[PDB]
């Protein structure tokens, strides 16, 4: 997160870090036993990690649950990034409290200027890098349509928005990759791709996570 602020531990109880050896991805707690990141984030040998703050010291709200499961979107296209959406299911249910909850899943897409929710533990230098080892947050509304298709000529699809900020400066960044954007407390986005990070009309670009609701129920039921 580039200019973004200290959430404060466990603020975010939702937040997952993906860990193969090292923190390598954000994810979303959407019940006991499944996490939403991105198709992109896609790798073997996971373990979530729950109830973090502090990435590289135990504070004592932590849960390691290694991945049983992990489900790419049938058409995630890693070219393009379309359909940018994974299910990652859990070898055994976290013990959900007020630090380790999950977050509902939208019942509708939400609307350009809708104020969201944006963390993780991503790099916080739009030049250079520099990773924090608390989670970051950031506020940022949702943008027009029209403006995230005039930012990116030829490349958003119906299954992406924007969120941020066209002066830059404010961003998700690498690192941050399949974490939240939360917006009156529903999971609308997940972090998927952006030009750099928090540069001049280049906003982040987000999974359309209210296109997938069906998916992501139907998986789980059977799954
Ligand atoms: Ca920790």
């Amino acid at each position: 997160i580039v200019g973004g602020y200290t959430c404060g531990a466990n603020t975010v109880p939702y937040q997952v870090s993906l860990n193969s050896g090292y923190h390598f991805c954000g994810g979303s707690l959407i019940n006991s036993q499944w996490v939403v990141s991105a198709a992109h984030c896609y790798k073997s040998g996971i373990q979530v990690r729950l109830g973090e703050d502090n990435i590289n010291v135990v504070e004592g709200n932590e849960q390691f649950i290694s991945a049983s499961k992990s489900i790419v979107h049938p058409s995630y296209n890693s070219n393009t990034l379309n359909n940018d959406i994974m299910l990652i299911k859990l070898k055994s249910a976290a013990s959900l409290n007020s630090r380790v909850a999950s977050i509902s899943l939208p019942t509708s897409c939400a609307s350009a200027g809708t104020q969201c929710l944006i963390s993780g533990w991503g790099n916080t230098k739009s030049s250079g890098t520099s990773y924090p080892d608390v989670l970051k947050c950031l506020k940022a509304p949702i943008l027009s349509d029209s403006s995230c298709k005039s930012a990116y000529p030829g490349q958003i699809t119906s299954n992406m928005f924007c969120a941020g900020y066209l002066e830059g400066g404010k961003d998700s960044c690498q690192g941050d990759s399949g974490g939240p954007v939360v917006c009156s407390g529903k999971l609308q986005g997940i972090v998927s791709w952006g030009s750099g990070c928090a540069q001049k009309n280049k906003p982040g670009v987000y999974t359309k996570v209210c296109n997938y609701v069906s998916w992501i129920k139907q998986t789980i039921a059977s799954n």
